[PDB]
Order: C-alpha cells, then sequence, then structure tokens
C-alpha cells in the first residue's frame, strides 16, 4: 500500500510543480498590471499638473 | 552704510527666493527622468519573460 502511496504520490507530484508556475504566473501577472497602472498612475497625476 | 546693508540685502533676497524655485524644477525633472526610464527597462524586463 505504501507502494502505492509513493506512485501517487508521484501523480500528485507532477501536479504540484505543475501547478506551481500558474499560481505565480497569475502572480505575476498582478503584479504587471500593477507597474503598468503605476505609470499610468503618473501619467494622470501629470496630466492634471499639465492642467496646472 | 546700515540703511544700505538692509537695502543690498532686500536685492538679494528676491533674487535668493526665484533661485530657489528653478533649482526644485530642475530637481523635479531628474525625478521625472528616472521615473520614465524605470517604467520602459521594466517593459524590456516583461518583454523578456515572453520569450521564455
Amino acid at each position: 500500500l505504501f507502494e502505492d502511496m509513493g506512485r501517487l504520490l508521484r501523480s500528485e507530484l507532477d501536479r504540484f510543480e505543475r501547478e506551481k508556475v500558474e499560481d505565480f504566473k497569475s502572480g505575476v501577472e498582478t503584479f504587471l498590471e500593477s507597474a503598468v497602472e503605476a505609470q499610468k498612475e503618473l501619467i494622470e497625476k501629470w496630466e492634471t499638473f499639465l492642467m496646472q
């Protein structure tokens, strides 16, 4: 049974590792957006102070 | 002489005051160039890991 636990575990494993990227990908995305937006944030700040 | 020292101080004070503004505008310009350069550099970082 103990064997089959290792097998399973491997199946799972491939699944975890695989999971992993994805989490972060999305992670990475949260970042990505935050940055572009940040430059946007500045841009509105600019627009205004042009408007000043 | 004392009267004309204060007079000299006036002439100096308005010069000085205008000066202070000019510096912080160039100051603000140094910030501006770094901020925009940062976001470009970041787009290039982003690009690198799309291509991987």
